[PDB]
């Protein structure tokens, strides 16, 4: 297990434009295209991202290219953020994957808002952090995925990603 495999499990792979859990146009391995309700706007974003005129459909290789870029962008977003970077630096490699997963799903700004959870993570108060993380819109809207990510923060193991 590693961050790519983890996010591939959590996001799936679809080669045609689809709507994500929030109803937003997305493609590939959780590549958000736009929050606009316009499918035409989403297609335009897709074409710009891929560099060709698609039919709203991409190849697996194209999906994986966007995915690589998106994982890189999430890591970059953490390292450039004054609140997230010190917490990330304090973590072991498994928990760092959980951190990247959160930022991939909700973005740098959204995750930087988990102030109290972040403090508990930096303090290595794992059970307390896990309880705090669950008191969130995130957990309520995507509980199974959040439970997996939270278990990863709680334990520093990949146990929530074994079997599935």
């Amino acid at each position: 297990m590693n961050i790519f495999e983890m996010l591939r499990i959590d996001e799936g792979l679809r080669l045609k434009i689809y709507k994500d859990t929030e109803g937003y146009y997305t493609i590939g391995i959780g590549h958000l295209l736009t929050k606009s309700p316009s499918l035409n706007a989403a297609k335009s974003e897709l074409d710009k991202a891929i560099g060709r005129n698609t039919n709203g459909v991409i190849t697996k290789d194209e999906a994986e290219k966007l995915f690589n870029q998106d994982v890189d962008a999430a890591v970059r977003g953490i390292l450039r953020n004054a609140k997230l970077k010190p917490v990330y630096d304090s973590l072991d490699a498994v928990r760092r994957a959980a951190a990247i997963n959160m930022v991939f799903q909700m973005g740098e700004t959204g995750v930087a808002g988990f102030t109290n959870s972040l403090r508990m993570l930096q303090q290595k108060r794992w059970d307390e952090a896990a309880v705090n993380l669950a008191k969130s819109r995130w957990y309520n809207q995507t509980p199974n995925r959040a439970k997996r990510v939270i278990t990863t923060f709680r334990t520093g193991t990949w146990d929530a990603y074994k079997n599935l």
